[PDB]
C-alpha cells in the first residue's frame, strides 16, 4: 500500500532515551521508516528548546495535503546543518525511536511510504 495509518506516541523530549536514528540523511530516513513499519516508532512535538535536545540528522513527518479517517496524510523530511532533503508541509513533530517511554498522546497520521 502507498500510505499506512499509524498512530504515533508522542513522547516528551526529555524522556526520549535514543535521541535520533543515526549519522547521515539517508541513514535517519532508513531508520525512521523501518521503525514506522515495526511499530518503534515516537514522535516529539517541536517547541522552543526541543531540537537542541535532539540529534541530528533530524527526521520530520510533514503535513502533506489538505485527512482521511481522522489521520493527516504526513512524509518524512530529513535535517542536517540546516539543510532539508524533502519538500513538504507544516511540521507535526521531529521522530525519534520509540524504546518504551510513557506517551503523553498518540497522533494518528497516513504515512506515505
Amino acid at each position: 500500500k502507498t500510505h499506512v495509518q499509524l498512530s504515533l506516541p508522542v513522547l516528551q523530549v526529555r524522556d526520549v532515551l535514543v535521541r535520533g536514528f543515526g549519522d547521515s540523511v539517508e541513514e535517519v530516513l532508513s531508520e525512521a521508516r523501518q521503525h514506522l513499519k515495526d511499530g518503534t516508532c515516537g514522535l516529539v512535538e517541536v517547541e522552543k528548546g526541543v531540537l537542541p535536545q535532539l540529534e541530528q540528522p533530524y527526521v520530520f513527518i510533514k503535513r502533506s495535503d489538505a485527512a482521511p479517517h481522522g489521520h493527516v496524510m504526513v512524509e518524512l523530511v530529513a535535517e542536517l546543518e540546516g539543510i532539508q532533503y524533502g519538500r513538504s508541509g507544516e511540521t507535526l513533530g521531529v521522530l525519534v525511536p520509540h524504546v518504551g517511554e510513557i506517551p503523553v498522546a498518540y497522533r494518528k497520521v497516513l504515512l506515505r511510504k
